[PDB]
């Protein structure tokens, strides 16, 4: 249960195809007509090969889904279905006595009931973040009956909740890994530079299983590093190493290879090493003062628009933010899958990364936070090695009131005792005190490194004009960062300047907006919102958004609309800027 | 507000036909992103003409839907769909001045807000009882602006709840009327026989609009009735006439025309005249002991199975109970279109009429008591001059608990005093107090004046079998009706009688069942369960039932299945028997 | 082999319900890589139960479509889908020896290729008409497997061709029956007035099988007739009855319970009996001139417009026909099911009943002229005891050509030849000789009845005002029936009675239209076009048409529009004016 840390390097099985499956809107297959659990649901996969006897489903000749991924996008009758899909999946495995075997879900949306051969190994909330269950004393021989229950009802209490502006993907988003290990296993470990020491190497390994204390070695055969250490009688060990690793940058995305080998375990990663900090209102990337030239970016496919889980999809769309001129993504707005974060490591860009406490969160209800709090426990404790992220980001647009500030103060809190390195972020709001004058008077600013906010001039906020008629203050010497920004148009579409969604419209805005960003002092770095198209049940003008945002740079056909290359040119001015 | 007597006798014109839509499941048009109402959501029907503008939607070059039906079966996408779906219709009318202008919704599943020109009307629940506003003085010169919003969505509190064994047919469900009135008209009226009184005609008007006091006539030609009364101050009147009319029956389903006409607005009806009741285990009709040859139909069409609204509709499923030998339809599990109840009238069925207090209501919530209430009366109201009515139900297969008592006790009070003329029903359930003794035990049962039950021996309790050692007592003697029992089979699908869902198996336990019915002292009606295969979401047997209720005596399709013709002979029988 | 005449009064058992399926665009199921006809094809029906062999198809896991019905409205996949549909149904049927079965299809669009356990039944073109196979001796005990490889891929050489304006509705759309016989078999009869004879009953029957010499009786028990004859070596008898018959009408549709038993076999029928002639410009039936109130109406279902197959479907249709006024119904364009037949024969409508050869149809062809007659054939042997068919059409706005007349001539002098009552048409086309006189100028003419034609002045042909100003003339004195007329609507689109598809222009054109059809002399009969809204690939006006013809004057879910009331009072008129 406790998370499994680089799984890809473990040696894993998949699950993934096609699963059988039942839509169960009435939750039939949990409840009976009184309501009440039952003895006998779908939970049990039985095959209904006796027709003697009375039952009212059966996995073995109902339809398929394919696995990963939503189900919104693989029938038109899923297209907006919220509510109860089970998936069935049978196999095999053969286990060598002593061996273990974890059942890993990179992603289920929302809420995840799991069974093996009828019995409950338990459930998950939180739709973008990573679960296992041990199987090993579970598993018999022959067919195993692998039952999933999945339910992606939008609840007021969830996070996120009932509202927010993106399409309500359901289903068993990302790969399901079967992850086999010896008795006592590396789970997890950390191998990072100490804080602003381009010259400390520190980190932890922490082992699980009945033989916890053993000799471990860090090996990272580049550095010609090789520390040897024991852990305690937790499973436990800490290490400081001196050494002078080439820095990560988005220029050269240095990795190592860095190996742990203990007496029974051993597992392989790709680790890069950079300092990242604030100075005033500049932000220090190996002590270089950067500019973040970011695109915001969801979690779903170029042309098809699904939700994205391969490197496939990963590559395309990073190869997009690389001919913009990007060192940097913000991948909006919950933990991505983790080919996406590995794929911005190799290729140079910095990461922000956020967990989905969206507008109107339930900030009075003690299991609202527990679950935020968890999501942001897993989102850490995943990519915690992964050197391109530089932003935690806890929240985005949240009403303000004092239960929400006690809420995200407790979230910063944990960021900071989980990692005291990275950057502490979240989408704040502006406001206009008075006229033509801009700024950010949120109470959360003083618990941020940054001061990163949205703002739609030009879009939501006037049209194109305005840009060129306000400005921007900020009472306080921290780096500015302007997390979203712009304004939607159809690929193909054209027409004046002034008409809204034509691609002139979205470049006049564009150029307009940039002049303005050209006048913020203490700019540090922009995330427009958006990189491509993406759909959300909040955008109903026909023949226009048909349930896209159309804020995009690129469509979701991969075409690039005019504004991409206004912000293209600016980004090549900082580029030069900033050598 | 107040409900309308006899819509379709008056100077009615329709608005059906095809509606421009708008499909906001997250209620983007009624709610900013704060979750707060907002000025310029949907309801404003403002057409997107002026695009140096922002908005998010465009009813004019939207997708439309058929208004009267179900929005299920008219897309793909929305089969499943539960939220709300936006509803807008553009029409002129001319209404001359002093005249009065009501807008009537035959039904709306499940609530409605409705505006005219941007303005709010009102707001409505409850899925299948009508609802009227007057629009006099709110209708404008050409284009008016009608919008319904309509949503679904399944409430823990709702009248039905969270779960029910029926498709959740969404939308606009029945026809949409105007209705228009002289400045005092006839809004409401009664014209039935005395309780137990062949031969004294008793009823009621009631005028609406300032000119209250005033001469009224009550015409019914064929008898030489000509009452002239009085109302008082409140626009009311009673009256009392001694009469011989021929007695309707399901023989001779004689009706009359029977004329109002106050002095300032004139209606006609067609009423017939019957008397209903029990004498120990009798159920007599017109002084007659009669047995209900029944069957049980819910409110959904031939072929292709979307919620059923037209004379059409009704013609056909009850000439297939016709052909079945009916005397008499049981209307589950609410109340059904008006068309549906006319053509049974007209036809010759006794009428079962119920209200969806089905399953696990909330007993202890005083809205949830309110709402259920409210479909009684607006049940009773609508159809209390429909003779061939003979049973209310008030509740359908719910849990024993002494709120739920309370809840339904009160209930049956306000039925009775709403009309002493009818019985008062519900779906009770069985049990086995011992192994063979079957008997019904629910408190609820005092209240009622029939023992009436669903049972499904040799269905859900045993195999077909079990009907040949089971048998039945009742510790008070009421007339025994059984309203619901029966089985599943998928009609062109054929085996061993032992092989269930074969059409063999449903015509054994047909045949083995009606040998049991007849062994059940008391006995006075059977509803089988039902006419016609039906959309439910809990039946998922993959080319077996395939989201449909397969306990039909026709399929769906208009086919009769092996156990039709057993029960049409049983009913054969019975008709020489109470002859 | 030969048609059976009454199938439904036969030993029946139905095959309808569900089948499996396989979507063959390419018609691999037939065909190899070198496009030749290869054994081993889906036709063995070869369930896919070993799979250590290789095979490419499995109908025991494929998906199901409803027989009997169109495919086009049962998936959105197969809405335009022309090509090859695979069909399979298992069976299994218990025969004493001695005893025969046929299997029996009432219709299938178009072409249709049958096996029964992987051996070749035959093949069948003509999608109305239907068609049987002997099994007697290929019927095996246990499972057996009937496949139908069903092909509606409109061929130019076709009858119909390659246009058309109605839906290409493809698949089995008509019941599948077994039909069980003795040895030797009553397999046609016939029944009917002698020509203009109100008291001559006149008939023959025919036997096959080997002992086709027998004594037959003809009982008509209400008319006290019992006629025994023998048949002759060939197995026919002819008989002439004297006896005064209640003779058929509209307004008393007089049917007689008609019983025939031979020395081995028996069936009953319902017949009537009615004379019919012309007389100059008059039509007589019963001697008595009547006006053919009539409408036209596609073999297509109220509300979800599919193939109309069933008594449900016919009595809707029909009974709006009752309310518009009429005494008779053109079923266009190709012979309707044999319930839309009898429905209209007990509810009292005078029938014109025709074949598909429509438009450019390939006049040169001998392939498509033997198909054109076996059809013309096919169609009266089936309904030639159907006492309300008063004319056969046997073609609808063909071209003018030598080759096209001889054609039709060869159609007419065939349709001639096997019934000497009932009147020939053929709908043909007008045109404007001098500016202002419109005139029938078609030498098809001289080999009708009747001066039969289309004609939509007002809609195709000017707009509604020229219904005013132009005059007609007729060069002959036979009755003027105009087989179409008309405009399109849809049902709750208002506007001005200029605004072309709003209900007023409809209301508008009907009454000017109406108007004129008192000034054309000789005028017997009208058909407009038509009753209900239907389907065409041809009408593609969006939100207005949507693939319907509009020219429904009820629409397709059942609405009855402003001109609906216009025909209908006209033809209130003419009732009266022909008492
Ligand atoms: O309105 C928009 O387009 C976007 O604006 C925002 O500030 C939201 O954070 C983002 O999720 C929306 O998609
Ligand atoms: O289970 C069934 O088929 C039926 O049984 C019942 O008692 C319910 O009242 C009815 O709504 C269900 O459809
Ligand atoms: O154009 C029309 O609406 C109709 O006109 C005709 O003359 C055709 O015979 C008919 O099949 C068409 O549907
Ligand atoms: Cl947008
Ligand atoms: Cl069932
Ligand atoms: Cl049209």
């Amino acid at each position: 249960a406790p998370q499994i840390m680089n799984v890809s390097a473990r040696q894993t099985t998949s699950l993934d195809g096609q699963w059988k499956t039942i839509v169960d809107p009435f939750e039939n297959g949990y409840y009976d007509y009184r309501l009440k659990p039952y003895d006998g649901g779908y939970a049990q996969d039985k095959t209904y090969s006796d027709k003697t006897k009375l039952q009212e489903y059966d996995f073995e000749t109902d339809k398929l889904l394919f696995v990963p991924g939503d189900w919104n996008t693989q029938r038109p009758q899923l297209y907006y279905y919220e509510g109860t899909v089970w998936y069935r999946k049978h196999f095999e495995y053969s286990l060598q006595p002593g061996k273990r075997l974890f059942l890993n879900f990179g992603a289920v949306n929302y809420e995840a009931i799991v069974w093996l051969n009828g019995k409950r190994l338990g459930r998950h909330i939180g739709g973008f973040t990573p679960f296992n269950f041990e199987i090993t004393n579970l598993l018999k021989e022959g067919t195993n009956s692998l039952v999933v229950k999945v339910d992606n009802k939008r609840l007021p209490e969830a996070v996120p909740t009932v509202n927010a502006d993106w399409w309500n993907f359901g289903g068993i988003t990302r790969p399901v890994t079967l992850i086999e290990m010896p008795a006592t296993y590396i789970r997890d470990y950390y191998v990072q530079l100490a804080k602003d020491d381009k010259n400390m190497i520190e980190g932890w390994v922490q082992l699980e299983g009945s033989d916890k204390e053993q000799k471990i070695t860090l090996d990272i055969p580049e550095l010609k590093v090789k520390k040897e250490v024991t852990t305690d009688a937790n499973g436990y060990a800490s290490f400081l190493i001196k050494s002078k690793p080439i820095l990560w940058t988005p220029e050269n995305p240095k990795l190592y290879a860095v190996n742990l080998a203990s007496e029974t375990d051993k597992v392989s990663d790709e680790i890069g090493f950079r300092t990242i900090r604030t100075e005033g209102i500049k932000i220090l990337l190996n002590d270089k003062e950067i500019f973040c030239r970011g695109i915001s970016i969801h979690e779903e496919t170029p042309y098809y628009s699904g939700r994205a889980y391969s490197k496939d999809h990963a590559h395309t769309l990073l190869s997009w933010a690389k001919e913009l001129g990007c060192n940097f993504v913000r991948l909006a707005h919950y933990p991505h899958n983790e080919e996406m974060v590995r794929e911005a490591e190799r290729m140079g860009f910095l990461v922000w990364s956020e967990i989905p406490v969206y507008w109107t969160i339930h900030w009075e209800n003690k299991d609202t936070y527990q679950n935020a709090e968890q999501q942001l426990c897993d989102m850490i404790a995943r990519d915690k090695n992964r050197c391109n992220i530089i932003i935690w980001s806890i929240a985005n647009e949240t009403p303000h009131s004092k239960t929400r500030l006690t809420f995200l103060s407790n979230l910063a809190n944990k960021a900071r005792s989980l990692d005291s390195v990275r950057l502490i972020g979240a989408a704040m709001e502006k406001e206009e005190v008075q006229p033509g004058v801009l700024t950010v008077n949120d109470p959360l600013g003083e618990l941020l490194d940054i001061i990163s906010f949205n703002e739609y001039v030009g879009w939501y906020d006037g049209d194109s004009e305005k840009c060129d008629r306000v400005n921007w203050t900020f009472d306080t010497q921290k780096p500015v960062f302007i997390s979203e920004l712009g304004g939607g148009a159809l690929y193909g579409h054209h027409g004046s300047p002034k008409e809204r969604f034509t691609e002139e419209y979205q470049e006049d805005l564009y150029i307009r907006h940039v002049n303005m960003l050209k006048r913020i002092p203490g700019l540090a770095g922009t995330t427009p919102w958006i990189l491509k198209d993406f759909r959300s049940p909040r955008r109903h003008v026909p023949e226009i958004q048909d349930d896209f945002n159309r804020k995009g740079l690129v469509s979701d056909k991969g075409q690039k609309k005019k504004a991409f290359f206004v912000l293209q040119k600016w980004y090549k001015e900082l580029t030069e800027a900033y050598k």
